[PDB]
């Protein structure tokens, strides 16, 4: 039985990673959840602490703590190990009774627990795309010193690369190893995007469209950060990233496809030129339990797909006029260093500005591409420690001089 | 080095087996081509024989055995082993300079250099479906005896479905053998198929197409009966039976698509419910060269595909009353026994009725159907001597049974 904790269980991710564990589990008991870890939500923790009754519940937020512990008293036949914080959170990683951590935190705060739960030797199902762009070198560095260590990949089109491998080469290598391309006989990847709900507007229709048509994506239901990047194509930015440090790949080598019917989820072209593709509904159960499950498959009760019913597929180029985020991807990814780095943190602020109807669309890219141009190279620190503490400077940096170019015009 | 023979190498899977070895040698010398041997092309044999010099020749048709020895003195500094007939094939399949056969051959026929070939414990790359639908269960048999001996599937549908399998698991078994989808977590196959000439013809305009327009196939370029079989979409029938035999999956686990793009060459869904595709256009040099280098993959100079200049891809179900060989050999697979060497005997002779003006396109079904009919379940003979007798004996039958069916009409 594989030992679980969801980090972000009340989220998108982790709404769905428990939906999934629980239909599998009717069947087979294969998955025991023994942790759950959520920022505020202390009602709806309850509800899937009711049901999954983990032997961990951890919340961040201090001040809900008691509003918990009260809540769970009225559970019957059930004394769990409540905790609290970053050291909650430390102490869950630090368990000998959990294998395999889903990280669904959103944000650069998700780098944290991905960190933790990578010195503790444990297998992490990451779905926190933003904690591989602001600081895959440091991933990498820290999974060669932690050899038990895996990152397996939770989103989509990351899943769906994975899958299409091989896995007698993939289990020769890691992901954020040197040469994981080279060993998988990876030629390029075709990255594919629904390409969100603004993918067929002019570029004076894209001047004017605001964050509550920007919601109302036409094929995923996910968090509002995602969901933003997604309606800005900054989404499939931060992936031209991830795919690069996860699978060793150069950035030349990635192409991003809009495929609107969003059933391929990626491809993968090999030296010989053959292409292995992985489709499926746009569903994040099938990626969420195959990081559980790999290098196994298991039984579910998901709807096949029906390709007679879909009928079509259609791919085309996405518009870097229209779509400007993911030129500023590829540039800050080819640039190296960290920029990353202050691709991410600047996201994060021209996002949420957006999000809240202070800034617009054009606006967001603005922001970003300023805050880039301003950021020296900065010397990459040697050991760990200072990294990460290089990491946090940068990242609190960018996000200040994001504001401040908010703050200096509107 | 890889050595390799290649049997049928004057047909179309044989010229584009050399083509892809020769693209593939001027990037890196990798392939020895050891042997050639055909039935009755002197003059393309000897012209192929000066290029790449095997150690190995030879023809099937004894008349022309001389012809051979006579053309091959032309060539300077070269004393190849010349052969014929039976005996020839049988002493190249025991060589031991010989490591891989591409099997060629067409029809019926490409059994004796199959199970030859397998009986020495040499990697056969197999393109001949016929072979594995008249002989499923002996090869099954022979197989288990020769347990070094491997079919990798050259047929593009079954070479896709192939590619897209974890080598950790098909190297724990292998192709033709009890459990092989079990052991790679298959649940289903959707097999495309480009549809052929006639998918957009009416019952009545499908009464009276002519093996003219048959043999232009819209995707791909080939032999006259394959061609022929892909108008009927009795190919595609074929290839239900080869896939339960391949991969041991259920009939009722086996879909039929019409994909008239030709991109994807076939799908596998797995027991959580992803499926993997592989793609490309359609050109046989990529499931020819992966027979030869399966586990590996090698860099090759063929035109990348481009999703985005495809732009679309389509999927519907095929119509069995207007393509009822489909129906035919669902029926004849589900039976098992005999029938499918049945079905296979009935369609050559059929095929080549229709081929040659003799017969109309709903005779060809009406004609297999009546031998299916005709056929009675027959006990299995347990030795493999006994057995093989008994499939010529029944294969024989058919094809007599299927003459004098035309003959009492006509
Ligand atoms: N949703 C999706 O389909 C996909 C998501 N992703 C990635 O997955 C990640 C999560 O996305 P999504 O599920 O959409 O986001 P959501 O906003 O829906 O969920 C975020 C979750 O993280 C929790 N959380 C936030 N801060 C903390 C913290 N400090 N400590 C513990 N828990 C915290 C939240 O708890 P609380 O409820 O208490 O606020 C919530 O449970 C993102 O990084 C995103 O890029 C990737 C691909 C697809
Ligand atoms: N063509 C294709 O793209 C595909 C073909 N297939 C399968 O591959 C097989 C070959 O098809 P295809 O190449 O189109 O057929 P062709 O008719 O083009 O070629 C047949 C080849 O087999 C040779 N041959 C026939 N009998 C003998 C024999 N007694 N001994 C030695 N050689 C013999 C012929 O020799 P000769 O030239 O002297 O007559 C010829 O070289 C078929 O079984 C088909 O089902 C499967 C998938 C795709
Ligand atoms: O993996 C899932 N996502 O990242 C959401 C995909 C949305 P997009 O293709 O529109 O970015
Ligand atoms: O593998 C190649 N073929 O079998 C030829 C495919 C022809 P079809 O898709 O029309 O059956
Ligand atoms: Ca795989
Ligand atoms: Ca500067
Ligand atoms: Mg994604
Ligand atoms: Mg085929």
């Amino acid at each position: 039985p594989i030992n679980v904790a969801i980090f972000g269980s009340t989220g998108s991710i982790g709404t769905n990673a428990l939906n999934i564990i629980r239909e599998c589990n009717k069947i087979e008991n294969v998955f025991n959840v023994k942790a759950l870890y959520v920022n505020k939500s202390v009602n709806e923790l309850y509800e899937q602490a009711r049901e999954f009754l983990p032997e961990y519940l951890c919340i961040h937020d201090k001040s809900v703590y008691e509003e918990l512990k009260e809540l769970v008293k009225n559970i019957k036949d059930y004394k769990p190990i409540i905790l609290c914080g970053d050291e909650g959170m430390k102490e869950i990683c630090s368990s000998n009774s959990i294998d395999k951590i889903v990280i669904g935190i959103d944000s650069f705060q998700g780098l944290y627990s991905t960190m933790y739960a990578i010195m503790n030797n444990k297998i992490v199902a990451l779905a926190n795309k933003e904690s591989i762009v602001s600081a895959g070198f440091f991933l990498k560095k820290l999974l060669n010193i932690h050899k038990n260590a895996k990152i397996i990949p939770v989103d989509s089109e990351h899943s769906a690369i994975f899958q299409c491998l091989d896995n007698n080469k993939v289990l020769k290598t890691k992901c954020l190893q040197d040469n994981f391309s080279k060993i998988n006989n990876i030629n390029k990847i075709f990255l594919c995007s629904s390409g969100g709900p603004f993918q067929n507007l002019t570029m004076d229709e894209l001047k004017n469209v605001t964050s509550e048509n920007a919601l109302k994506h036409p094929k995923w239901k996910m968090g509002k950060k995602i969901t933003i990047d997604s309606a800005t194509m900054m989404n499939k930015g931060l992936e031209v990233i991830e795919t690069h440090f996860l699978f060793d790949v150069d950035y030349n080598d990635i192409e991003v496809i809009v495929h609107k019917e969003c059933i391929i989820h990626s491809c993968v072209e090999f030296i010989d030129k053959s292409v292995i593709s992985q489709m499926y509904y746009p569903d994040m159960q099938i990626p969420i339990l195959y990081s559980l499950t790999w290098p196994d498959r298991i039984k579910t009760n998901l709807k096949p797909l029906d390709l007679a019913q879909v009928s079509t597929l259609t791919f085309h180029k996405p518009s870097l006029e229209h779509f400007p985020c993911i030129k500023l991807a590829y540039q800050a990814g080819i640039k190296g260093n960290f920029y990353p780095t202050v691709l991410n943190a600047s996201n994060e602020i021209a996002n949420n500005l957006f999000l809240n109807n202070k800034i617009k669309y054009f606006d967001i890219s603005s922001i970003i591409s300023q805050v880039l141009e301003s950021f020296n190279s900065q010397k990459v620190s040697e050991n760990s420690e200072d990294l990460m503490k290089q990491i946090l400077q940068i990242h609190s940096w960018a996000k200040d001089k994001a504001t401040d170019i908010y703050n200096k015009h509107n």
